[PDB]
């Protein structure tokens, strides 16, 4: 009784999620009616985007009420360019819900989530949907077996001519089906007892083998009870010993109570995560939805709030004069929130993702759950379509920031754009649409490359800076020699006092301003070695901006008499593709001029090593899908700068010669 959960459901894309939470919202008298992701009538799924896009895009809350039990349910994303939302929804969370289509098994978006939940030390219950479908749910339990481990099956399925019409409770030996999403028992058919009976012996003796008290009976021919057993069952999957398979569909509205009831059973408490003690609790993730304001989103993993208590955080005292538990979109008021609660603080723009808040001694970093978020790696650079869209623009990118923290916005200082970058296309499409809901239109383009150069021969000469401005002249002069070199080095090679130490920083600092636009096509100057080996100076004109031309004039003069050339990044590329597709790959990385290194095989699929100029690979992660079959995956990073072939170097050095 008054017993709280907090779940965090999660699975690959498409896996019925959101389905199930419609499903559990209606079943327990949340909302008048279930709503369908194909109609845009989901709790969950209620931004733009997530309607647009058919995906969640952002965790949704289901607060969900059954027989005065709580279990606050985040309803997660799928695709791995959520996966800001999908980590935030695992730190939230004390267990983990993973769905899994029966129709294709553990997929891609199914592993990556588990291992989060596993880094996290969370419970794991798996829930089998889509078996209306057709799939073979015998062999599913077998793969999960294989790819998982220790899963502990609690339903078979209910067949009736080859339809799937509900659920056989191994444990208790009942049948349940479904008409209309009302559940009548049924008998467990005759041609499936002996098999049922099977799993009852696996799944009684997997609960025996992991407490010492049941093993020693068992071993013994002692009794073991049920409410023992029960107690060992929550214990294991709490330890992570055992991962309960359940069956539900939202669709066919098949076990969707007795989901909600095995998660109760199933999964710890909040209390038997943290213990008592003060309040303790995160800000998991962040909406700033138009017309709403900034609300943050906190989950209460210890104590307990009643409305007009505070909590400390890094920014002060954060009061809560009313509390608040969302429902996707709404705010409910409530009059008390104990740990578990999942609530909504409006006016929130103080609250940060990753914040955490709590009374008394405050928390160090192994108190506190945290799953880091992986870099994003897609670039792309960012312009307002016009003028109304610039003025605005500044804003809305900072509320995009808050509410998506897994994005990244850099000036970048050499090409001079405004990079955004994200985890994946279709990452970057919702944020563009985002700053559209905000009243502001971007475009995105292919970032410029940043090009460089360097110089291939010796040569020297001089820089001289004299001039008389007012009662008060300048004089600098300096014999500068360049050399080719791997790194850039500075050389002091002054002799006999004809320059000061004292411009030496000057100097130095001439030279590297002159290198930031080299003279072939503008771009930084790099390899090379400055020697600095004569000059003279005058007590009265010279400075240090005397010093700092004079050392500029030389670089160009110089670095023009020694063989500039052109240099692009090249980077390191590695692509995962089936093996029937590895041909299209390898014909399209020589359209893009890559360099192939090695290959390697991981079952039917290999891994393909290979360098390539940055500059063929900018929207390499828009073709691959198309190269692969959707199958393919990819990693892009910086080796090493080399010299742009003759016939590409000519025409860039052209096209910016011409414009510019
Ligand atoms: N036939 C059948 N269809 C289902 C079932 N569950 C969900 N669907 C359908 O699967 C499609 C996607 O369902 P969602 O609930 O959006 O799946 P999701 O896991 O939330 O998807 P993401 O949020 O994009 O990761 C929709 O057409 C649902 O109607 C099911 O058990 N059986
Ligand atoms: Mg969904």
């Amino acid at each position: 009784g008054a017993m709280i959960r907090t779940v965090a459901l999660v699975g690959h894309a498409g896996s019925g999620k959101t389905t199930l939470t419609e499903a559990l919202l209606y079943k327990t008298g949340a909302k008048e009616r279930r709503g369908r992701v194909e109609e845009g009538t989901t709790t969950t799924d209620y931004t733009p985007e997530a309607k647009l896009h058919r995906t969640t895009v952002r965790t949704g809350v289901a607060p969900l009420l059954f027989r005065g039990h709580r279990v606050f349910l985040l309803d997660a994303p799928g695709y791995g360019d959520f996966v800001g939302e999908i980590r935030g929804a695992l730190e939230a969370a004390d267990a983990a819900l993973v769905a899994v289509s029966a129709e294709a098994g553990v997929q891609v978006g199914t592993e990556r989530a588990w291992t989060v939940a596993e880094r996290l030390g969370l419970p794991r219950m798996v829930v089998v949907t889509k078996l209306d479908k057709g799939g073979d749910y015998y062999a599913l339990l077998e793969d999960l077996r294989s790819t998982l481990g220790p899963i502990l099956p609690i339903d078979l399925p209910l067949y009736e001519g080859g339809k799937w019409v509900g659920l056989i409770d191994v444990f208790h030996g009942k049948a349940y089906r479904y008409e209309n999403g009302e559940e009548r028992e049924a008998e467990v058919p005759p041609e499936e007892r002996e098999r049922v009976q099977r799993f009852r012996q696996e799944v009684l003796e997997a609960i025996v083998e992991t407490d010492e008290g049941l093993l020693e009976k068992y071993l013994e021919g002692e009794e073991v009870t049920g409410e023992a057993l029960e107690k060992a069952f929550h214990e294991a999957v709490r330890r992570g010993l055992l991962y309960p398979v359940a069956l539900a569909s939202g669709e066919r509205e098949i076990g969707v109570l007795p989901l909600l009831e095995l998660i109760l059973e199933a999964l710890p408490s909040p209390t038997e995560r943290f213990g008592d003690g003060p309040p303790l609790a995160k800000v998991f993730k962040v909406q700033v939805d138009p017309f709403m304001g900034q609300v943050a989103y906190l989950r209460l993993y210890r104590g307990r709030l009643k409305p007009g208590d505070s909590l400390q955080s890094e920014a002060g005292q954060v009061r809560l004069p009313h509390l608040y538990v969302p429902m996707g979109k709404d705010l409910l008021e409530v009059e008390e929130a104990e740990a578990g609660f999942v609530l909504g603080v409006p006016k929130a723009e103080g609250l940060h993702r990753g914040m955490v808040l709590w009374q008394g001694e405050k928390p160090e970093s192994e108190e506190v759950p945290f799953a880091r978020l992986p870099d994003p790696n897609v670039p792309v650079a960012l312009h307002p379509k016009g003028r109304t869209d610039e003025a605005r623009l500044g804003e809305a990118l900072r509320k995009l920031l808050e509410e998506d923290p897994s994005l990244k916005l850099e000036r970048q200082e050499e090409t001079g754009e405004l990079l955004l970058w994200g985890h994946g296309e279709l990452h970057l499409a919702t944020a563009k649409e985002r700053l559209q809901d905000y009243g502001v239109e971007v475009e995105f383009s292919v970032p410029k490359v940043p090009y460089r150069e360097t110089i291939k021969k010796v040569a020297e000469g001089q820089g001289k800076y004299k001039k008389q401005t007012g009662g008060h002249g300048q004089y600098g002069d300096v014999w500068l020699r360049l050399e080719p070199a791997s790194e850039y080095g500075f050389e002091w090679r002054i002799t006999g006092g004809v320059i000061p130490s004292k411009y030496q920083e000057a100097i130095e600092e001439g030279i590297k301003e002159a290198a930031k636009k080299g003279v072939l096509a503008g771009f930084p100057v790099m390899g090379f070695k400055a020697i600095v080996y004569n000059g003279s100076y005058h007590e009265v004109d010279s400075s240090d901006l005397a010093f700092q031309i004079a050392a500029s004039l030389a670089f160009k003069k110089v670095m023009a008499e020694a063989h500039p050339v052109l240099l692009e990044p090249i980077y390191r590329l590695k692509v995962l593709a089936p093996q029937e597709r590895v041909g299209d790959v390898l014909s399209d990385l020589q359209a893009r001029r890559g360099r192939i290194l090695g290959m390697e095989q991981e079952g039917a699929l290999s891994v393909v090593h290979a360098e390539v100029p940055l500059a063929e690979v900018l929207e390499y992660y828009k073709a691959l899908p198309g190269l692969t079959g959707g199958a393919g995956a990819y990693t892009l990073e910086f080796s090493h700068y080399a010299e742009v072939p003759p016939h590409l170097a000519q025409r860039i050095v052209q096209e910016r010669a011409q414009e510019g």
